[PDB]
């Protein structure tokens, strides 16, 4: 009783599965609130903690990391989800507490940790208002790197006419990805200005949950691990490519919706940016 969600589907991920593209070897860190490593539907390789209050990255307090890696990499078996690369190794990157809150100082030391033990793709479902010199560092030398950083655009909606894309999405080195529904159209709550580089679905997105749960929760945080996915299934069927390439074949082979405002480049079909 394994149930696709929506989501893996409607990015095309299906189609490289069954070509024998998982993203098996592909390491990928998901800097989130740690991941609940007891889950029978997850298989976490490896990671660690920044939260001075939680020394555990493999004990999630707060719930939104280990339905994150669940979309990533939900293994392919008989029971719960699926994720978008099933068989890439999930490293848990604690520097979210149980509140869902981090402090600065934290991400960084994970975005740190993930660049000198060579994560090939980085995962960030948060962000905050501000940046910092501190900040943009850390993100660019993980692209200077050969690393894939993703990460959400934001939850901030419109404003007028200006940008609500948060940090580090803003940085023009981070995919920054918004969330669309089922039928492709914008969710509202989804941050919008030129810094928006691809979509992906997040609106009531089924993923693990710790304690051998399931549940649906909406948000770019629920898209953004769509696009981390699919560039590890790219990487598994192109290990060769750099970042940059990854980057470039995901955002010139997206289906277009309306405005590259509210939609960046539009839609993820990894089925295309795989070749
Ligand atoms: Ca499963
Ligand atoms: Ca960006």
């Amino acid at each position: 009783a394994q149930s696709v969600p929506y989501g893996v589907s409607q990015i095309k991920a299906p189609a490289l599965h069954s070509q024998g593209y998982t993203g098996s070897n592909v390491k990928v860190a998901v800097i989130d609130s740690g991941i609940d490593s007891s889950h029978p539907d997850l298989k976490v390789a490896g990671g660690a903690s920044f939260v001075p209050s939680e020394t555990n990255p493999f004990q999630d307090n707060n719930s939104h990391g280990t339905h994150v890696a669940g979309t990533v990499a939900a293994l392919d078996n008989s029971i719960g989800v699926l994720g978008v690369a099933p068989s890439a190794s999930l490293y848990a990157v604690k520097v979210l507490g149980a509140d869902g809150s981090g402090q600065y100082s934290w991400i960084i030391n994970g975005i740190e940790w993930a660049i000198a033990n060579n994560m090939d793709v980085i995962n960030m479902s948060l962000g905050g208002p501000s940046g910092s010199a501190a900040l943009k560092a850390a993100v660019d030398k993980a692209v200077a790197s050969g690393v894939v950083v993703v990460a959400a655009a934001g939850n901030e909606g419109t404003s007028g006419s200006s940008s609500t894309v948060g940090y580090p999405a803003k940085y023009p080195s981070v995919i920054a990805v918004g969330a669309v529904d089922s039928s492709n159209q914008r969710a509202s709550f989804s941050s919008v200005g030129p810094e928006l580089d691809v979509m992906a679905p997040g609106v009531s997105i089924c993923s693990t949950l710790p304690g051998n749960k399931y549940g649906a929760y909406s948000g770019t945080s629920m898209a953004s691990p769509h696009v981390a996915g699919a560039a590890a299934l790219i990487l598994s069927k192109h290990p060769n490519w750099t970042n940059t390439q990854v980057r470039s074949s995901l955002e010139n082979t997206t289906t277009y919706l309306g405005d590259s405002f509210y939609y960046g480049k539009g839609l993820i079909n990894v089925q295309a940016a795989a070749q």
